[PDB]
């Protein structure tokens, strides 16, 4: 048919009527131990910065960690889970670290995504069934040492035999992630991630009006401008870059119920 | 605040405004080689839903059966190898046996990474900035056991990171199902609850409805195959979900852009 607009709608989207949207959990990890060979990572303040602004405004019961150690990340998501979220929206969790294969970098070692997901799998945490679990993650390679001068170095294998590869494919779960680095400066000023950026300034202007899908959708294409501009400097490119969005959601995700939010005096 | 300019058209939505909606390879598989070790029913329902159902969105439609990993390989490389300047989109749809980041052809396994790579921008410009859609239907072949009593049933794993099964690039959006058929005890094949629910869903919104709206109905059709029909806590369906990749970067309709340009 042509010009449809007259219908209930809907029971196509997950209830944000509770009495919180949800709590967001911002884990921002800028140093690491030597131990780990991992360099700082300036701008991730700029970044959670404006992230706890942004969530903030849409409404989540955001906290803040910083430099968490594996043991430290795996600890609060436990206790997250650990929660009641009766009278709560939906959950949250925002990653900014190191990254690497499946796994995502503490302050001391490496801890795997699928044990901080792990924590909500089906059955466990029953209070935020049905709900959707969003996490947020910005976990680029290390930019390592770059060659530079001859050191002496060796990997070593030994661990406490705890392979966690697979991410299960669960129910109102859904991930944004993103490889993309930033770190092409000098002094190292720190000017955020783009992705971060995109996330947050289309979500702190359609948060309210466009569906969960929209907005990651206009990140992605708003990330991925940057690598069909150029990027000052001659013989100074980098590799096309994108970020990822994985839904396993049920339902349209709103970040509102209906009506505006109140700005005027 | 930040902006007061007023100039969503809504420019968002990927441009439909071809000669073509596109292709739209479906490989559908049923026949394996007995040393895979894989099994046979249902799937010619579910490519014929398919392919109908496609069709009459508007794409141009092509049916591949019992395929080798050579020729899957082959085919979808040629395919991107095409001109698809004069199409909208793009879409392949795979059903069969599925393995880890792998597919089953009827003499042995493939990675779908390979299967998809072949579109990445570099490789098929004419598809630059143009959806390349892939639906899989792929659950973990296995034969029906029942007959001795034991302490132990079925146990499987969900390792799922879309990372080395896509090749995440802009405009490329994954479906992926593992979801088995079941029902193979008497029952004959009535096809793959995500091809249906796909297919339906697809009917009755195809034109109507974004992508990603159209996706997550089908998560939800697909989910509730998994209320709580059971008695004790043993003999249950395990609860499964299909898995959506997106690395679209604009809203996608199978319709085309009315008339617009018209804002003050």
């Amino acid at each position: 048919s042509i010009k449809t607009t007259r219908d209930r709608v809907p029971t196509y989207q997950y209830n944000m009527n509770f009495e919180k949207l949800g709590k967001c959990i911002i884990i921002n990890n800028k140093n690491f131990d030597k131990v780990t060979g991992m360099g700082v990572r300036n701008g991730t303040d700029k970044d959670a910065e404006a992230l706890f602004k942004c969530f903030r405004s849409l409404g989540f019961d955001v906290i803040v960690y910083n430099d968490c150690s594996c043991a430290k990340m795996q600890d609060l998501l436990k206790k997250a889970s650990e929660e009641d979220h009766t009278n709560a929206a939906c959950f949250a969790c925002i990653l900014l670290s190191h990254g690497e294969e499946n796994v995502i970098y503490g302050k001391d070692g490496v801890t795997p995504i699928k044990d901080l997901t792990a924590h909500f799998r089906g059955d466990r945490c029953k209070t935020l069934l049905e709900k959707p679990k969003l996490f947020f993650i910005q976990a680029a390679r290390g930019t390592e040492l770059d060659d530079g001068i001859q050191a002496d170095s060796g990997p070593i294998n030994d661990t406490d035999a705890n392979p966690r590869y697979k991410i299960p494919v669960e129910a109102d779960f859904l991930f944004a992630y993103s490889t993309v680095p930033g770190y092409y400066s000098w002094r190292s000023p720190g000017r955020g991630s783009w992705f971060v950026q995109a996330l947050c300034s289309i979500l702190e202007e359609h948060g309210k009006d466009l569906e969960i899908m929209q907005i990651l959708t206009r990140v992605n294409d708003r990330v991925a401008r940057h690598f069909e501009s150029q990027s000052d400097d001659p013989h100074f490119h980098e590799k096309k870059q994108i970020p990822c969005v994985v839904s396993m959601l049920t339902k349209e995700l709103y970040f509102s119920q209906l009506e505006h939010h109140h700005h005027h005096h």
